[PDB]
């Protein structure tokens, strides 16, 4: 369980992700896609992107980084009562996309090195433990939720 004042360090560096949702998305589906290429698979419009200017001309790729923060900001904006935003979430990524854990953990990591590449000064060692924690709780809470679904991914 978070502390308020890690919930606020959160929400702080997440207030600079809003003034762009769509570049942020990008650098972090791009980080993604560079540093586990065996992501791009599970996204069939994506899969064939090589370069990183191919990615970044990407309309697909843009629309999906925005369909991902978008949901992640209202999971942190619930501070930890993220109960009904992760049930139609742990549905899709257990049934449909088959997801596994370890991707999650990609993706997080891949958060983790935008936000201190573009936010150094809102994300030093007290948000960037405090982001690690909201992500290791929404990560353990997805996990939990794929079991109750049949999906051990
Ligand atoms: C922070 C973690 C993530 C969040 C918040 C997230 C959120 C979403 C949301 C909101 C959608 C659209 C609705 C839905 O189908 O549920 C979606 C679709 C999808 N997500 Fe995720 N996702 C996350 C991680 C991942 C990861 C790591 C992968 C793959 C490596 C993935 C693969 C997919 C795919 C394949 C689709 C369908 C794309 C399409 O057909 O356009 N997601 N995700």
């Amino acid at each position: 369980v978070l502390s308020e004042g890690e919930w606020q360090l959160v929400l702080h560096v997440w207030a600079k992700v809003e003034a762009d949702v769509a570049g942020h998305g990008q650098d972090i589906l791009i980080r993604l896609f560079k540093s586990h290429p065996e992501t791009l698979e599970k996204f069939d419009r994506c899969k064939h992107l090589k370069t990183e200017a191919e990615m970044k001309a990407s309309e697909d790729l843009k629309k999906h980084g925005v369909t991902v923060l978008t949901a992640l900001g209202a999971i942190l904006k619930k501070k930890g009562h993220h109960e009904a935003e992760l049930k139609p979430l742990a549905q899709s990524h257990a049934t449909k996309h088959k997801i596994p854990i370890k991707y999650l953990e990609f993706i997080s990591e891949a958060i983790i090195h935008v936000l201190h590449s573009r936010h150094p000064g809102d994300f030093g060692a007290d948000a960037q433990g405090a982001m690690n924690k909201a992500l290791e709780l929404f990560r353990k809470d997805i996990a939990a939720k794929y079991k109750e679904l049949g999906y051990q991914g």
